[PDB]
């Protein structure tokens, strides 16, 4: 047994892919969260001052997509070839660039009310029909079995429709994906037993 | 396999690819296109974006997951699972400082602000943090060469275009610079690439 301990804000947010992994794995971890009060403290040791991090037996990891990579090294979550690997990467990195356009971190209320707005608009829409296509008629994003793809898919969907509720009422085979992610036992106990944080 | 790489005739985002295949020796159609080709080809594209790497005629998208997947089982990995684990980590930070800079804006006063900003006050950051991790090595990660170093390599060229004083502090990362660009693969396809500012 190895010991983890996840270290980031109270809330989903990008911590949120790891500990889906972990539920999914069923691997024990310590899910330390932290409020903004203690945030300079941290930040001042952290190396890139940057959360997430992961301690796996006293060593440090950053970086969101590289932690959740490193765990499903290995793991049926990773795609099932060489090529399919490829696209469980591309996805995730294609919804991450357009989750990394919004301005969480925005001092300005007017200026970050609009972007949301501007992207919420017209690029969101571009996009869900993109993935629409490219899901098809298949159960799963990528192969024939779910991925971590699936897994972010459903994180990053969780987040837009705070903003924009009616954003997939023209993509119900995107819907169904959700619900299908949002099945699987351990990812469903862990929905259900997690912190309600807005984000 | 045949690999056929699609790209604007610009370093950008394709020329991580572009330096692993020189390294590893594989031959590639270097395809370039002008933005004039852009609106036509687009359409064709599952995401809209480039680049993409077709190899045996399957198309490949998202740069860093072509770079990730071509570097796979190779000397340019890292050599254990958590030091691909640092190789992402550090290609990941060195990406979302340059996904910050408004590549594709118009108005040239709010660009330029933007650029300035970022160069100004948080580029010595990076900098500094940069040097700090690499420490006594001459790579980023390990005792030899990854794509993360590739990396460094090509956001550090760029960035020293719009500010050349860069890297003044940190002669450790000139270094890192120096000895990637004195790899033969390397330096061959740095003296025969087309000269683009980007
Ligand atoms: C300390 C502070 C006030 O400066 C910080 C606190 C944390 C804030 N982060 C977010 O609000 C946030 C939330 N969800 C996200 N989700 C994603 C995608 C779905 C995975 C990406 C980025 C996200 C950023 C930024 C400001
Ligand atoms: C269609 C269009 C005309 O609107 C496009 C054309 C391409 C433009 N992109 C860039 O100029 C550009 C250039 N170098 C880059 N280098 C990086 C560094 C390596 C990581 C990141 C992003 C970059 C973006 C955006 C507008
Ligand atoms: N690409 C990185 C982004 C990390 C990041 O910027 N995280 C935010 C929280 S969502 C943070 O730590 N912000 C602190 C700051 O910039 O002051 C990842 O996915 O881990
Ligand atoms: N994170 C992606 C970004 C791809 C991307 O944004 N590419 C730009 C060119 S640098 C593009 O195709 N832009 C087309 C458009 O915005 O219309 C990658 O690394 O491949």
């Amino acid at each position: 047994m190895p010991n983890y301990k996840l270290t980031y804000f109270n809330m989903r947010g990008r911590a949120e892919i790891i500990r889906y992994i972990f539920a999914y794995l069923d691997i024990q971890y310590e899910d330390h969260r932290i409020e903004q009060a203690d945030w300079p403290e941290i930040k001042s040791t952290l190396p890139f001052g940057k959360i997430p991090i992961l301690e796996v037996d006293g060593l440090t990891l950053h970086q969101s997509l590289a932690i959740a990579r490193y765990l499903t090294k290995n793991t049926d979550l990773a795609g099932n070839t060489e090529m399919e690997q490829c696209h469980v990467d591309a996805i995730v990195d294609t919804l991450d660039d357009f989750m990394s356009c919004f301005p969480w971190a925005e001092k300005k209320q007017d200026v970050k009310e609009q972007m949301f707005n501007e992207l919420l608009t017209y690029n969101a829409p571009h996009l869900m029909q993109d993935l629409d296509t490219y899901l098809g008629g298949r159960e799963w994003l990528i192969g024939n079995s779910v991925t971590w793809a699936d897994f972010y898919w459903e994180i990053c969907s969780t987040t837009l429709l705070v903003f924009k509720p009616d954003l997939l009422d023209n993509h119900p085979r995107l819907v169904t994906l959700r619900k299908k992610v949002q099945a699987i036992p351990a990812v469903a106990n862990w929905i259900k037993r997690r912190p309600q944080t807005k984000l």
